[PDB]
RNA sequence: GAAAGAGUGCGUAAUAGCUCACUGGUCAAGUGAUUGUGCGCCGAUAAUGUAGCGGGGCUCAAGCACACCGCCGAAGCCGC
């Protein structure tokens, strides 16, 4: 019958993708896909069987439009009047990792296994990034023709 | 006579003056006015928390209109 994973069946690649004038939502989709797995033909939606995502330069992300001012990011802290809110401006310098993160975080499922998969995801604002060891292979933003 | 309006606005409370509509000039090609529309702007404004895209995000469209090319999709139809 169909095929399903066994135990030692998963196996994982690591991916750095670079962010330098790269489109927020452009990026965080790709970076959600093969975070997810949906580029395995192995995919199977019961098991975290995606792969190792790096994202290099955090910082230079594109974001389009007039968004840098009037879009914002809400957190509400459980106390009465307790909502504040940072623009993606602010965010930016602030601490501007959680940025690209963030955008990923909405793109993967809300349930416990997206809890898992989001281990994968390895966000660096600068251009260099610890994970040398396991020969992460630059992944390029592309798009299938039809 | 070109340029002088029973004199256009300020202000002199009335005049005056500042000016203007209107002819002379060096300049160097456009310049001003409507009507039919396609998309947008403002008017815009409530009380637990974003809160009038389901979310992330989208103008490098993932928005809109017109053509075209595929596909997904039901216990519908077909196949056994
Ligand atoms: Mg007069
Ligand atoms: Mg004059
Ligand atoms: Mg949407
Ligand atoms: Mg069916
Ligand atoms: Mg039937």
């Amino acid at each position: 019958p169909t095929y399903t994973p066994k135990a030692g069946d998963t196996t994982r690649s690591w991916y750095v993708i670079d962010a330098s004038d790269v489109v927020l939502g452009r990026l965080a989709s790709a970076a959600a896909t093969l975070l997810r797995g949906k580029h395995k033909p192995t995919f199977t939606p019961n098991v975290d069987g995606g792969d190792f995502v790096i994202v290099i330069n955090a910082d230079k992300i594109a974001v389009s439009g007039d968004k840098l001012t009037k879009k914002f990011a809400y957190r509400h802290s459980g106390y009465p009047g307790g909502l504040r809110k940072r623009t993606i401006g602010e965010l930016l310098e602030k601490h501007p990792t959680r940025v690209v993160e963030n955008a990923i975080i909405g793109m993967l499922p809300h349930n416990k296994l997206g809890r898992q998969i989001q281990k994968k995801l390895k966000v660096y604002a600068g251009p260099d990034h610890p994970h040398a060891a396991q020969q992460p292979i630059p992944f390029e933003i592309k798009q299938v023709a039809q």
